[PDB]
């Protein structure tokens, strides 16, 4: 009905106010769901539930590791006396979600290698510390960290263990050593379009198109503008992949579009007031993220580490630090950032 | 005559005031020339013309790519609402000049590979964004970026494409793997001295001695102190190359002196009030830049990327952040920095 | 007697006040001794003497290079007009001590290769500049550099020269390329416990257990809490080495515990008011430093450079930038940091 279309969209402030006075177990589950959703800048528990459903569709071992990471990161943020409003908003759980997910994804062992849950825990514990340190650094420029605890922690882990580790071996990443055989006639446009939901789903490390579809559904039910910019960023990523002559097997996998999804979501509406100048700037940031992800992948394959989400964080920080005399390119303060619709409403209200 | 020796030297403020009220096409050409000259801290359109002549002497394809990069960077700075006084001073064109130049230099394809003009444009467009982000960062310490948009953009491009790219392959850079055979009797001092103008010309990527001579001529006609410090920095680079046992073929090429030229120019008179303490500090910064360029070259050859001008930027930022109780080592504010002669005049006026 | 137990412990303020009015040669020797001791956060000349004795026990060539580095760094800090109170406190000599030490340790040539004293001097001269630049950066967050001049300088040197240099070749560092054969039955617990003093001694690059014992003695006679946290950090390093499946030959060498010693010393009492929360945070920082040192070692072996003390500096900066609502985790201002006992006394006095 029309009544649920108000209590299920946005950040779900009504449900948050209703749950604020309940058992702390339910509040912790709500925080874990919001942290699951917050990977794509969504503070919605129902979106988090749908994202968890998608993770289960992809790989139940991966969602086990991700849930463990989120729980451990939220608990470490509680124990470290972090801001309760940030913990209740899932801002201390998405880095741990990604840590657990990508530590299960890049594990050379089989599924359900239960010994992997010790590094998952010990690395997800270090996400609140990195988040607080990087916030102490960035607070002088009103910048978010965006995934930098996760990137630092997972790069540290995948370099400490490496492929030739005895307990927790990682997958082998090697630099390119031969000009790829690219036959442009053997090109599947069905798979190219399928790489848009796969590109959205690769934000969590899931190469299944149905999980990407579920993620898109969650994005839409929280904020349609976030879903639109996610789709457009994935398209931009695919296009930039094609423009630099990339093997089609890498474009189909979505390994070229998940760093542009987050950049488009962040620039177009989330941390800039959404206008058409902001939309073009988001497209430019998605393109810059695609090319920077190419660079960082080719550069970190030498060390044997996957690119992670370094490209997204770096280029989004770059485009947030950009200063423009255009009054239509307006960067919202970090305290007034909820989602593109409310952001645009606040922008219009403070401008007029 | 003596009259032109006033309207052709310095930043050419008289010609700038005369052109301020003319057709915007002429003003844009003036901005492009000033941006060409601003690579070596020179805000002079005639110096930019002489530098363009030198680029034509080296390789007309390289000057085509460089001119395209400068034009595209100035246009992107205009579209992004950047500061008009900084665009009119060429501060938004030298990074694009270097981007285009070094993207044509490190291209595996032949000359006039017209498809290279698309990455040149798309990478020169990203130089104003990087410049504005790094200025938002550095404004808290009164620091210039010095070439950091260019370094970031070109490293990103040369890592995204790489040697094994299908469309835009780059030259192969490999780390050292054997102790070089250095015969100190087969040593040409003529070529050693020729490596000083070649070292000045390698700032733009030109290994021809006549282009380096033309660059020196431009430096002198704008500011004789800049030309002197450029020559001394190139000498210091050559000496530091000899001191660490470098193959003579690399010293002759000037690949050891172009990162010390810029450092000496920046420290001795440009961003410090020129004294003898400042001169010694500039020599020390040139030596530090030579050794840091050795390090960064040996370190980035593993990733297959040339050192660029990372050494210069890093060591110059280091020597500008240096705090000294010596009243003779005075760092000018970024608003009062034009060229060493005017800088010293301002220093004397505000000190006395 | 009980009288010397007051004039030999702590920062030796009485002896400093007595020597303040003597020949500048004696004052310079005192500064060099304090700089030798300041590697492990100790401003004590007797501790510096004992550390020099330990360096002589390890390798007289290494202590020659270290002493030369300390002298050259203190002289360069004097010539660069640095703060006299920081030079008198050895804050400008420990980076040069480590530079000289680790440049002699990682030299492919034999002992007493007297030509190595030129790079030692020229690299120790660059430690005051790096220290002043990084202090100008960190002063906005009240952070110490902790060894960052040393890390930058020594990484720069070992990358500029490299293994295949003709004058100053360095030792060959190669990345791991095969899963290590780890026989847990062939495990020596005697050597495991011996790796605690060896882990403390590897802070200076000394793998001898007697030098580590001497270092522990110096730590204790200056501040027993510093010695305790050094031992605990070395233990934590050994444990984290065991937890990630490390070859026993690397654990015995102490190459896994010297980056946790400094982190534990820095967090537990030195730069945080020593409590039990601070002690647990120091253990966590030591564990994070062990894993980050694993990562940085595996990552910098690709470039052929040893990890140095990058892990310590980075993780300690991370844990100092951490902001906590816990009133018991209190970060002292940089001006009121002498040693854990005086730090705790000051904390109690300002809290009550
Ligand atoms: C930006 C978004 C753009 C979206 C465009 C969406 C679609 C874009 C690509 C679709 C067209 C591909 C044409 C099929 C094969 C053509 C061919 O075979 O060669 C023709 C030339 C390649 O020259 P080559 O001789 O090396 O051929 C290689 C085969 N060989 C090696 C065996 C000889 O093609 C091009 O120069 C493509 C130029 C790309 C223009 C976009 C610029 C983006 C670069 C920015 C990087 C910043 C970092
Ligand atoms: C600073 C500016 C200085 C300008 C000086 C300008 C000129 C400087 C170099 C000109 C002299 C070269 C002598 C000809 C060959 C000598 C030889 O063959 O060997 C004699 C020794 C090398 O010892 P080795 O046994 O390895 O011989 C190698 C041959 N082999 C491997 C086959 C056995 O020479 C030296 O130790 C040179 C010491 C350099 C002093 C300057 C210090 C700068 C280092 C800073 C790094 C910071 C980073
Ligand atoms: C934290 C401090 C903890 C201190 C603990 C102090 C002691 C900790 C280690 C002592 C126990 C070693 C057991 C002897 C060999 C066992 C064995 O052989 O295998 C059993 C499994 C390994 O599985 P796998 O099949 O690969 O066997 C490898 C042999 N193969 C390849 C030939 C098949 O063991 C484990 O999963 C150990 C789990 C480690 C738990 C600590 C988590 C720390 C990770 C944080 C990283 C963040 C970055």
């Amino acid at each position: 009905l029309s009544k649920a279309v108000g209590y299920l969209t946005g950040d779900m402030k009504e449900y948050r106010i209703w749950l604020k006075d309940k058992h702390l177990a339910l509040q912790f589950i709500d925080w874990v769901l919001r942290g699951t959703a917050q990977v794509m800048f969504i503070n919605n528990p129902l979106s988090g539930l749908i994202i968890f459903i998608g993770l289960l569709i992809q790989n139940p071992w991966w969602t086990i590791t991700g849930g463990l990471g989120t729980v451990v990161s939220t608990l470490t943020a509680l124990a470290l006396g972090q801001d309760r409003s940030a913990i209740a908003s899932g801002l201390h759980g998405y880095n741990g979600m990604l840590v657990g997910l990508l530590m299960a994804v890049f594990s050379e062992k089989l599924d359900y290698y239960w010994w992997l849950l010790f590094p998952v825990t010990f690395t997800a514990m270090s996400c609140p510390v990195l988040s607080s340190a990087l916030n102490s650094i960035f607070s002088k420029w009103d910048l978010p960290v965006f995934t930098l605890p996760f990137n630092i922690a997972v790069t540290l882990y995948l370099a400490a263990t490496g492929h030739y580790n005895l307990f927790f071996p990682t997958t082998l990443v090697e630099p390119v050593s031969s000009v790829p055989n690219i036959t442009w006639t053997e090109m599947e446009m069905p798979l190219l379009l399928q790489a848009i939901p796969v590109g959205v789903g690769q934000v969590y490390g899931c190469d299944n198109p149905w999980t990407g579809g579920v993620f898109l559904v969650a994005l839409f039910i929280s904020s349609p503008l976030i879903c639109l910019h996610a789709a457009i960023g994935s398209i931009v990523g695919l296009l930039a992949a094609l423009s630099v002559a990339t093997p089609f097997e890498t474009i189909y996998t979505g390994l070229w579009s998940y760093n542009c999804v987050l950049s488009c979501i962040a620039i177009g509406g989330m941390f800039y007031a959404l206008t058409w100048q902001t939309h073009l700037l988001a497209l430019i940031c998605a393109l810059f993220c695609a090319y920077m992800e190419a660079a960082i992948s080719n550069i970190m394959s030498v060390v044997g580490v996957p690119p992670g989400t370094w490209a997204f964080c770096l280029a989004t920080i770059i485009f947030l630090l950009l200063t423009t005399n255009n009054p239509a390119i307006f960067r919202l303060p970090l305290s007034k950032v909820t989602y593109p619709e409310a952001n645009r409403i606040y922008y219009l209200t403070v401008k007029s």
